[PDB]
């Protein structure tokens, strides 16, 4: 009967709110205070939430969702039938929870030490070395050292993690954990759709890569850069070479049109982490969207503690499943890169507030890419030179074609360079999960993809025992990655649509949607759906059509594509890395 199924979902919602709120609290308390005691409590709460998931999931599987008429009830029940790791026998469940905590903790406490010298943490110390050092050997020390300490230490856990996450997936009716993850998109054509989008971005990426490679050749020397080969992976300003904008100084298209040092401007003008989040809050409310609650300011961790606590620094946003308590945990540094991250995280909080009155089972983004995209959309407007000048972080840069191309390059170094990285991470993990890549070949297959998609090579040959994927947060934390590929594509579609709704004319990259209530309304209507409808409906509400499409990103960067093609042709660049086997001689 429809009536027993409606009652079931009402009971599930009531009880899940309580249990999920308790689990979220214990998880937060460990993430913001890594201790033996908080780990023990977290593992205990893990068994408590598993008992609830098993109880209600077992009930849900007694309903034949075929017979169910109401589609929202059918949708909730189908979801609750997936027990996730609560499908595991008790011993394997305890083992999985411990392995996950061990991997997460290992990553978040790893340090890289000089001999009889200081020990560096990833945030801020190694991040700053990668961003600012311009000495090959110092960058190599940080790049190799991080992999030696964090990556190699994850390897002992990863095969058993794979076994257990796959076992749970099979117990819930999937073939492996990658199948489970991909199912979040409810899109049978997902793999083909993502491949087509990746291929559309190749002209831009290959041209950007060749131009940056030439600039690296100029700085690091002809003996260290092959103009027809892959780029050494430690030279791009970022530990993972996933975003390249920190080497803007090495690649600036028009050096005669310099930009104000934004870090020094933020520091000289007294910006703090709290100010950064307040500015993001102001952008959301300028669109008519919701302010974060007072409680957010009391309870969030917006900077690394100075009091002796060890924490998980990697920035993240937290819903406590009570409609009131939402928090960010970020070890914020005062610079423009982290201002963008603060917007990314504030977008999650906005989504949490928008869907807070849906049943908890539907309190998720339309798909995981939508969740990661919202804050980045607003940050596209914040990042415009006009907006940054309004914040007194740049001088006036308008009315200058040189400044225009410089800005597009700054944006491409992050947004375009990230496309191949974000594509490859779960290409690797899906093949680990499906058994195509074994522990014998984890690292070799990672580097084959880093070459194939990003055109990068490791500066030091890898050795048996290396596990470089473990040195990237999302791997030991079991956070899917294709969401970020989707996000980077769709955030430009959203920007284009919101700019049109705001009445902007002229080139897309000049748009700033600040204060547009029409733009806010598009976003709010879509976010309020949560996970209640197939994601093409939310896509339609924002953009006027239902597909994912690279057209908006291509339009944004069209003037830079034209500039890059002319520049690369002038210098005779060979796009790609036809000398694909090249690696550094020294
Ligand atoms: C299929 O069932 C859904 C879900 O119904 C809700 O959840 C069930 C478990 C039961 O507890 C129901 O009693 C309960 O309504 C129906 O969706 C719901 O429809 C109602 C009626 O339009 C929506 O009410 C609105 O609520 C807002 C505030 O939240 C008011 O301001 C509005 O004026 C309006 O009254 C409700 O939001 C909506 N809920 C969800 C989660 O979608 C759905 O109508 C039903 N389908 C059919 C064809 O009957
Ligand atoms: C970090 O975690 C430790 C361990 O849970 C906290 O110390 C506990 O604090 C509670 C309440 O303050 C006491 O009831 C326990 O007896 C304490 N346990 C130990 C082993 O000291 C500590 O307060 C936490 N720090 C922060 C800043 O939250
Ligand atoms: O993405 C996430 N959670 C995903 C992880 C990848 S798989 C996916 C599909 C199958 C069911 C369930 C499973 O893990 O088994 N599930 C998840 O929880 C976290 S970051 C955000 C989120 C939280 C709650 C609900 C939805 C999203
Ligand atoms: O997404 C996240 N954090 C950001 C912070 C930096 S910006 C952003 C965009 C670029 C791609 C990706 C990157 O840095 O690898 N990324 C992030 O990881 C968090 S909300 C993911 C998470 C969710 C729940 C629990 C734990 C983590
Ligand atoms: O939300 C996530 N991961 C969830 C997936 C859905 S189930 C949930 C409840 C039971 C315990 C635990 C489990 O069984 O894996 N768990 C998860 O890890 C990831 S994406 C985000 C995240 C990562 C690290 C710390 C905090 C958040
Ligand atoms: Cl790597
Ligand atoms: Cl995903
Ligand atoms: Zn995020």
């Amino acid at each position: 009967d429809e009536a027993e199924a409606s009652k079931f979902v009402e009971e599930y919602d009531r009880t899940s709110q309580v249990v999920w709120n308790e689990y979220a609290g214990a998880n937060w308390n460990y993430n913001t205070n890594i201790t033996t005691e908080t780990s023990k409590i977290l593992l205990q709460k893990n068994m408590q939430i598993a008992q609830h998931t098993l109880k209600y999931g077992t009930q849900a599987r007694k309903f034949d969702v075929n017979q169910l008429q109401n589609t929202t009830i059918k949708r909730i029940i189908k979801k609750v039938q997936d027990l996730e790791r609560a499908a595991l026998p008790a011993q394997e469940l305890e083992e999985y929870n411990k392995i996950l905590l061990d991997m997460e903790t290992t990553y978040s406490v790893a340090t890289v030490c000089h001999p009889q010298g200081s020990c560096l943490q990833l945030e801020p110390d190694l991040t700053n070395v990668m961003a600012t050092s311009r000495k090959y050997e110092d960058l190599l020390w940080a790049w190799e050292g991080w992999r030696d300490k964090a990556g190699r230490a994850i390897l002992q856990f990863y095969p058993k993690y794979v076994e257990l996450i796959n076992q749970a997936a099979r117990l819930n009716g999937y073939v492996d954990a990658g199948d489970s993850w991909r199912s979040m998109y409810e899109t049978p054509s997902l793999e083909q759709d993502l491949e087509r989008l990746f291929q559309e971005l190749q002209p831009l990426y290959l041209n950007l890569h060749a131009y940056v490679r030439r600039a690296l050749h100029r700085h690091y020397g002809a003996q260290h850069i092959n103009l027809e080969g892959p780029i050494p992976a430690h030279l791009l300003g970022n530990m993972w070479a996933q975003t390249w904008s920190n080497i803007y100084d090495l690649v600036v298209p028009f050096p005669s049109a310099p930009s104000m040092d934004t870090t020094e401007a933020m520091l000289k003008q007294g910006w703090t982490p709290r100010r950064m989040f307040k500015e993001a809050d102001d952008f959301f409310t300028s669109l008519g969207l919701l302010p974060v609650p007072p409680e957010f300011w009391q309870k969030s961790m917006l900077e690394k503690p100075t009091d002796g606590r060890e924490v998980v620094c990697h920035a993240s946003a937290w819903d406590f499943y009570n409609g009131k308590d939402f928090r960010i945990k970020q070890c914020t540094t005062v610079n423009l890169e982290d201002l963008v991250v603060a917007h990314h995280e504030m977008g999650h909080i906005q989504y949490f507030m928008q869907y807070k009155d849906l049943p908890v089972a539907l309190r998720e983004g339309a798909n995981p890419g939508f969740h990661e995209a919202i804050g980045d959309v607003l940050a596209l407007s914040v990042s415009t030179p006009k907006h940054l000048h309004s914040l007194n972080l740049l001088s006036s840069e308008g009315g200058s074609d040189e400044h225009d191309i410089n800005f597009l390059m700054k944006m491409a170094l992050d947004k375009i360079a990230f496309i191949p990285f974000s594509y490859l991470v779960d290409q690797w993990r899906w093949r680990v999960f499906d058994g195509s890549i074994t522990k014998e070949n984890y690292n070799q297959e990672w580097w084959s993809l880093r070459l194939k998609y990003q055109g990068l090579c490791p500066p030091v040959p890898r050795t048996q025992g290396d596990f470089d994927p473990g040195a990237k947060f999302h791997i030991p934390s079991s956070v899917p990655y294709i969401r970020y590929f989707v996000s980077f594509i769709i955030q430009f579609q959203f920007h284009e649509a919101l700019c049109q709704a705001a009445g902007h004319t002229g080139p897309l990259h000049k748009c700033d949607i600040y204060q547009s209530k029409e733009a806010g309304q598009r976003l709010a209507t879509a976010m309020k759906l949560g996970f209640s409808r197939p994601w093409p409906e939310a896509m339609q509400l924002i953009t006027g059509q239902p597909q994912m499409s690279a057209s908006a990103m291509l339009s944004y960067f069209k003037p830079l594509l034209d500039w890059l093609r002319t520049e690369n042709e002038l210098h005779g660049e060979k796009l790609g890395w036809p000398q694909y086997n090249w690696t550094p001689n020294s």
